[PDB]
């Protein structure tokens, strides 16, 4: 299974974006498999605006943490085991209900309550995903972090593929 | 090692509520072991005021939840293992600068960061922590759940003994 490095260069940027039409989403669901020895960084983030709605799934002290801010809430918290033991770990992140989950090797690790309402009945109607940085200043992070995370991305799925507007890359995507 | 069950009566009110003056803690963790078969429910609720300075860590689907409401967080939050399988589990709950973190069996499941400023730097000098049970409607929770928790306690030690002020039970506790 191909698999592609997380940080390119000096790991200031993403190595990928992509852009979804929220109104033709039917699957929220994200999943990948992730290796690394790296303690922290950003594995994904997503909005539908940078200032305030956003949300960031990353590594701190080798744990998952999400860090997210919009209209319903405002949070930063950890959860789960550690993740940076350079073993392949199947992630797995999805709304149900007002409800974002996230589920680490098989197991929900965490359900972060009452944060959401329907994606596709959402303002503005674009949803960007960002793999392995953000798409703001990571000292505009309601907690920063340094976001380079040296590791590995595989089997990756992202939303739902029908509403993929685009996808770029500042860089080419490198092989692991 | 004596247990308490933590439900009397109907399961409508906490079986016992500690004060502690807030000046005199020098430790904040709280830790015991617990058994039970029931999905949902309160384990303990801490609070220096019932309206906007409150905190409730329970069980729904069987998995601990946090519920936190104060000057700086509004949170609902599940995480770690289903704890109703009639094994005991040992429980922690403390705080780590601006976090509260929770432990369950030895290993850290959650950390709410951004939580919190020092508690002996609180403005109401004064805290309650009542068990098996609030001090306010289940139905003012954030997301309300029937509080009743069919279970037992037993090795518990509550913030900083030398900082209790009082011990109360609407009745007698009840051996498991
Ligand atoms: C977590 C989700 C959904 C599951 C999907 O698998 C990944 C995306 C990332 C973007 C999140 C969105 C949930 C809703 C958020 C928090 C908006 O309020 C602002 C950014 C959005
Ligand atoms: C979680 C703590 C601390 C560890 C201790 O072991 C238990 C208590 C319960 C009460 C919490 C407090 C943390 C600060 C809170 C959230 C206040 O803002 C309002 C209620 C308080
Ligand atoms: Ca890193
Ligand atoms: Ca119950």
């Amino acid at each position: 299974p191909p698999a592609v490095h997380l940080s390119n260069g000096p790991g200031q940027e993403p190595i990928a974006v992509m852009t979804f039409d929220l109104t033709k989403i039917t699957k929220t669901s994200s999943s990948f498999e992730v290796r690394t020895w790296d303690p922290e960084g950003v594995i994904f983030y997503g909005d539908t605006n940078p200032k305030d709605d956003w949300f960031m799934l990353g590594l701190r002290d080798g744990r998952p943490e999400i860090q997210l801010h919009n209209h319903w809430a405002q949070l930063t918290v950890g959860a789960g085991p550690r993740l940076d033991d350079g073993r392949w770990h199947q992630v797995e992140v999805k709304m149900e209900g007002d409800s974002v989950l996230l589920e680490v090797d098989g197991e929900e690790v965490l359900r972060l309550r009452q944060v959401s309402g329907p994606l596709t009945s959402k303002r503005h109607p674009i949803m960007r995903i960002a793999l392995g940085g953000l798409l703001f200043p990571a000292s505009n992070l309601r907690l920063p972090l340094v976001p380079a995370l040296d590791g590995c991305l595989r089997r990756d799925s992202w939303l739902d593929k029908q509403a993929e507007i685009s996808a770029s890359a500042p860089t080419s995507l490198r092989s692991c």
